[PDB]
């Protein structure tokens, strides 16, 4: 009764601009978005947020992966989060429909370097006035006894690896220190950037060829204790060469030989090669704190742009990550800044967006959670599909891969219709991963009855994994309505799609595969 | 390895374009963009002034919610005499740009009770008292809080929700009476002075242009401002009212119109008809609409100034956490480059450069993000969208400008050059959005210091006398450039130059184009 004065929900008028720049003109604020949202949440768990009672609340806000820092915290710390998120998670498992699966991340210390302890009980923080003088030493006796006139780090071979004139960042990169003078176990330093300095800070030398291993004995203990506690993947820090990533997967053993191997790029030789770290890696990290110190901080769009598009060719998942809404650590609403960071980061085409401090250590962890979900899901509705689908195809080769004809027919079958979903029937994930790399408008429904398969899936895309927990019945066709009928009932009860609307629905493994079929939901 | 992206820049689609990003390939020195930075306490003095022109600042903006008359003109005077002390040398000499940015519609807390803390808690669930009684309007705290606009109990009903310090604390209206309203806090926080309030659900009917608005916009006239930052427009009448009062006199100066909240975004069309330009207002623009939609008002009010070919400033918070620190955050970095990407001619600072420890710092790192992402742009497909879309006229000029900037893409020019009165001619040129500085020529002083608002135009302000011949003085302007070009970097010998001259004595066609080897 309203008439034609009626809003084309989900950006439709943009979705259908013959330019890029017409399809800009025409976003449209009152446009509303659909019910879906396509870009995977990864929640850092910290004091703020390892609480059973908060993590069901960042798992109904949207949390489909909980990131364990393993830079701080011990292993028993690091046990009891993880049975934490688990008892959250599986508090919702009694309503199939309803579950939602939540996946569990190691993000390893690797080559870190940080300070020792301030004086006194470590606690307090010290003054760096610019200008003044800073000794840095190895020796452990300072180890804590940090002050402003003489700090520890942990370094060992630092002095081989700076020369006088060398840059030395402290703490996020906010204090910044000149090298003056060398010393056999020792640097004279003149503060450049002071300001207060509190204990067992991240240290960054830009240019310097630091000579730490990617994969330390130490780390090694950790990735163990991440087999043992089933994780579902590692981010690996500071991969700087393909030879890094083998040394990740190939310690975790056959026992973890299905752990997916995320490589954070977080240094100028990283992204240099960055190619051949892709290659060896199930999906990428742009991690862009150490980054922007590595590198200057103007560069890291550049950095970030280039590698969401390289792992977009190569169909591999790429999470967005660092300070997206840093100032929700102490604030309830983000900088516009921050709004602009999340919205640009999924226009990029980044599979996954993170949070650290927000919800590890942050006053409105639930905020900075729900934030990224209603962000990631306007951002999603404004994508120029018309242009990024073409680009995927003709940037995609021709193969005699039967599954792979079969994913890109569907994807562009789901543009066709406006389809309300894309129901797919996997065991190993493998089959929906092939359509959330032609990036449909539409939600993947991923039907598994694999547990970690359900808990992976979420590194894609538009991948919106449901456990089915029904048994196998004997009947191939039988078996198979009911997995379609279990995703029809999530998305109806979900709010992606009603009777009538249609779907498509790709059937998986059939004893040709992967039929594809284009039907209205029942 | 190729400089500027150039790499980048040849791809034939979009996506590869982003693979081909390269971290290791150096920008241009020229830089684009235009910066405009608020001016205050951390930024006010000639001597740091000075060092804010150095380090990029093209525009100096005045906010007039704050500070007397008296305070706005020494402020006005220490920008002039930093930039005039740069005068002694023309050819590297800056313009820089004053900006009145207007109180407007604004609505505002009043001081908080001297005698204790000097902010105030509210606390979730706490009631708060809301008068319009002037006894309080010195004495607000946790019972009471006073506020400036008067008519507000008439456009509140029960229930409606009353936003406070960059809607960073929210109240809940629960009854109301003649002069006042009782609220809870529903997100509480600490409460300063003079903090801007926002009625999100509420249509609030304060004058676009109030009396005292009319009295900041007289003295904007008076003090020879360039250009006018009018806030809170929301239709196209309230750009006729403050253009009527600049008047005659201040017919010149540039009115760029705020958008910053909900109805500017829904008649932004009628407002990008009667403005000169466009500020993304984000500030309360996301507060008076949902945080997560900001963006798709940015890019949409960028996209359709591109297609307008006026000027659109991007604003707010872009280097927020650099008021305290000397570096930005990862997403503060983003924005600036996505602002650049987007379209936007203009970046801002506000507390930043105002208020904050490290004002030069932050004008520093937009010059630096603005020239990264200038090179990211995707010209190849930018230009051939500019053109399609492009209103069609045979006008010589518009044709001739369309001309100089493919052929500065076929020769990689080091810049174009071209020569305006007014400004026009450089505008019909940064439309088309060459990768190549613009040195825009001038001896009208008004015009070096407005050009700023285009990206691309690099004014130079030619002080020589005219020359007796037309096309002698045609040559000395452009070898004014020439010579500015090579100073700063832009060009050298071997290079290669577009330049843009008028036809004849007589005539306003600027329709000839010369391809220029640099000598
Ligand atoms: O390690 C990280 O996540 C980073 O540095 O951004
Ligand atoms: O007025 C402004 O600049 C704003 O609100 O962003
Ligand atoms: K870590
Ligand atoms: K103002
Ligand atoms: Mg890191
Ligand atoms: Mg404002």
């Amino acid at each position: 009764e309203a008439g034609t004065a009626f809003i084309q929900t989900q950006q439709l008028h943009a979705a259908m601009a013959d330019t890029f720049l017409e399809h800009m003109c025409r976003l449209d604020i009152d446009s509303p978005p659909i019910t879906a949202r396509n870009t995977g949440i990864i929640c850092t768990i910290g004091p703020a947020s390892r609480s059973v009672e908060t993590l069901k609340e960042m798992i109904k806000s949207g949390m489909n992966v909980a990131r364990l820092n393993f830079s701080h915290g011990t292993h028993e710390y690091h046990a009891e989060t993880i049975k934490n998120v688990r008892t959250a998670t599986e508090s919702f498992a009694s309503d199939p429909i309803l579950y939602r699966p939540v996946a569990v991340a190691l993000d390893t210390k690797g080559p870190e370097i940080r300070t020792g302890l301030i004086k006194g009980s470590g606690t307090a923080e010290v003054e760096l006035k610019k200008g003044a003088t800073l000794k840095i030493t190895l020796d452990n006796a300072y180890m804590e006894k940090c002050d402003e006139n003489i700090l520890w780090l942990d370094y060992k071979n630092i002095c081989k690896v700076v020369e006088v004139g060398s840059k030395i960042y402290v703490d996020d990169g906010l204090i910044s220190l000149q090298v003056k003078q060398k010393g056999a176990d020792f640097l004279v330093t003149e503060v450049e950037n002071g300001g207060s300095l509190g204990s067992k800070k991240g240290v960054n030398l830009p240019g310097a060829a630091v000579d730490l291993p990617a994969v330390s004995e130490k780390d090694i203990q950790d990735l163990k204790f991440g087999v043992e506690q089933d994780v579902d993947m590692v981010f690996a820090s500071f991969i700087r060469k393909a030879s890094d990533v083998h040394e990740v997967r190939k310690v975790l053993g056959e026992k973890g030989k299905n752990i997916k191997i995320i490589s954070k790029i977080e240094n100028h030789e990283g992204v240099r090669r960055f190619d051949e770290i892709l290659e060896a890696s199930d999906g990428i990290m742009v991690a862009r704190g150490d980054l922007g110190i590595e590198i200057p901080a103007e560069k890291v769009f550049l950095a970030q742009k280039m590698m969401i598009g390289r792992c977009n060719r190569a169909g591999k998942p790429v999470i967005c990550a660092t300070q997206m809404l840093e100032s929700m650590i102490k604030k309830p609403r983000p900088t516009r800044a921050e709004g602009s960071d999340v919205a640009n980061a999924v226009l990029d085409g980044a599979d996954c967006i993170m949070l650290s401090g927000e919800t590890a250590k942050g006053d409105y962890p639930l905020e900075a959670v729900r934030m990224q979900h209603l962000i990631a899901r306007e951002a999603e509705a404004a994508i120029y599909h018309l242009q990024l689908f073409e680009e995927l195809r003709r940037l995609a080769p021709i193969t005699s891969d039967p599954t792979e004809a079969t994913a890109v027919g569907a994807v562009e079958a789901s543009f066709k219709c406006c389809s309300g979903a894309i129901i797919v029937l996997t065991k190993s994930g493998r089959y929906a991963h092939q359509v959330a790399r032609y990036r449909p408008r539409a939600p993947i429904i991923a039907v598994t009855r694999n547990p970690q398969t359900a808990r992976q899936a979420h590194l894609y895309r538009g991948i919106f994994p449901v456990l089915c927990k029904d048994p196998v019945q004997e009947a191939w066709a039988e078996d198979v309505d009911l997995r379609v009928n279990f995703a029809m009932n999530v998305g109806k009860a979900r709010g992606f799609f009603k009777k009538g609307d249609v779907v498509i629905v790709l059937t998986g493994w059939r004893p040709f595969t992967n039929t594809m079929r284009v039907v209205p939901v029942p």
